[PDB]
């Protein structure tokens, strides 16, 4: 079937959805959007994560929680909420064309942009689509409530 504003609302309401993953890294970036900018960060962070893995260091295991609250990065071992990014603070979702199991996003206010690189346990696409739908629903709701 098709995903209705009603369906999406129920999906992302409350604790929303949850995905198992690893935090590749965090990088300060100059702008809020950009394919090239995002790729450069992702490649550098993967380079760094690889240098670490060759010395026995592994990426932190996490849960990527998606809901109306936005995105929550949670430590899988402790359950501690490491980062929380409100939907209105996420400016760009970046697909990683070189990896079916990685993606990233830019968040923060102006002058304080950061790229978060994520390595998903499973395919990254479903997580990227959820983010797209989330933004879409928040919009459809606001526009319908504004037209009222």
């Amino acid at each position: 079937m098709e995903k209705t504003d009603e369906y999406l609302l129920a999906r992302f309401k409350g604790d929303g959805v949850k995905y198992k993953a690893k935090l590749i890294g965090i990088d300060d970036v100059p702008d809020a959007r950009g394919d090239k900018m995002s790729q450069d960060s992702m490649m550098k962070l993967k380079g760094m994560a690889a240098a670490g893995r060759s010395q026995g260091q592994h990426k932190q295991r996490i849960w990527v929680n998606i809901s109306l609250s936005g995105i929550k990065i949670i430590d899988e071992k402790t359950g501690v909420i490491e980062h929380e990014h409100p939907v209105n603070k996420i400016s760009f979702i970046a697909r990683d064309v070189t990896d079916n199991r990685a993606f990233g996003y830019v968040c923060g206010g102006e002058g304080q942009h950061q790229f978060f690189a994520i390595k998903t346990g499973q395919q990254a696409e479903p997580l990227v689509v959820d983010l797209k739908d989330l933004f879409q629903v928040i919009y459809n709701v606001k526009k319908k409530e504004e037209d009222k």
